[PDB]
């Protein structure tokens, strides 16, 4: 079951402005498919870039979901890092790998570890981008 996103607080490396339904990290955890945060585009600031979520608490926590933005394509993430905290700044790596383009969510499945924190980075996405409708942690 998923930790609650309201507890929750985004930050990232960049993002960009709030022009509507784009870019702030906020946007990543605030529930609602059509909105996303995106790295900075203008001008642009290249991958490798990341977003963190602090959990609001200490978890034990087994599983990560991604879901990329609708009806288009940029910044959908294709390679990835996972990486977790329990101190908001030493982080270690948990998870590493490929996704494909599409918008399908992208579920990460690791061994139950504690955290704090659990960052996101983005090493590949679509453009030269990385974008995120909603992400969530699961216990
Ligand atoms: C609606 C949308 O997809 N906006 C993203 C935007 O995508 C493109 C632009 O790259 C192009 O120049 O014009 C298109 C018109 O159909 C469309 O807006 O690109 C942004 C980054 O440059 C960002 O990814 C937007 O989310
Ligand atoms: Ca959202
Ligand atoms: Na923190």
């Amino acid at each position: 079951s998923a930790l609650p996103q309201g507890n929750m607080k985004a930050t990232a490396t960049s993002e960009h402005p709030d022009v509507g339904n784009e870019g702030l990290a906020k946007f990543a955890i605030d529930g609602k498919e059509n909105t996303i945060w995106h790295t900075k585009y203008n001008p642009v600031e290249e991958l490798p870039q990341s977003i963190t979520l602090e959990l609001g608490g200490s978890y034990e926590i087994n599983k990560f979901t991604y879901l990329p933005r609708s009806g288009a394509k940029n910044g959908n993430i294709t390679k990835y890092e996972l990486h977790v905290s329990e101190d908001g700044n030493n982080f270690r790596k948990i998870s590493e790998g490929n996704w494909d383009d599409s918008g399908s969510l992208k579920t990460l499945k690791f061994n139950s570890t504690k955290a704090t924190h659990v960052k996101l980075v983005a090493l590949e996405g679509v453009g030269g981008f990385a974008s995120a409708a909603e992400l969530n942690v699961f216990a």
